[PDB]
């Protein structure tokens, strides 16, 4: 699994500089919006996700809070790198790619790293990939 999450963090960071779309992109990469995206050529945060995880072979549901409630919790103390984060009550705002070492792929105005931010962080983590950890 480090291995493929090696293959997700790659996918996901060759996107940097991608202009952020509304409903945008996907597993074909980034894609035509709609709304203000209509004609802009990029991703959401769900869209950035689900194309760097098509490289482990995985199709994830696109909305964030969907996301969250499937996926299998993870306390920040226990973080991993290819760990999602999320923003919002039960993860509903807004996604992002854990990079390790205080790092996530996001999209603001662009695909972009960021050090992680803890306002309005989800309180959980998802791990995707794979007793576990209690809750």
């Amino acid at each position: 699994y480090q291995q493929i999450t090696d293959v997700v963090i790659a996918r996901g960071l060759s996107q940097r500089g991608v202009p952020f779309s509304w409903a945008g992109g996907g597993i074909s990469g980034p894609t035509r919006g709609t709304g203000t995206g209509i004609n802009t050529v990029g991703f959401d945060a769900s869209g950035l996700i689900q194309y760097a995880y098509a490289g482990a072979g995985l199709k994830l549901p696109r909305s964030s809070g969907q996301m969250y409630k499937v996926g299998q919790k993870v306390l920040p103390q226990q973080a991993r790198k290819g760990d999602l984060i999320f923003y919002g009550p039960e993860g509903t705002q807004s996604v992002a790619l854990y990079l390790g070492k205080g790092q996530m792929l996001e999209v603001g105005d662009v695909v972009q790293v960021s050090p992680v931010r803890t306002n309005g962080m989800t309180p959980y983590l998802v791990r995707v990939l794979g007793p576990v950890q209690p809750a």
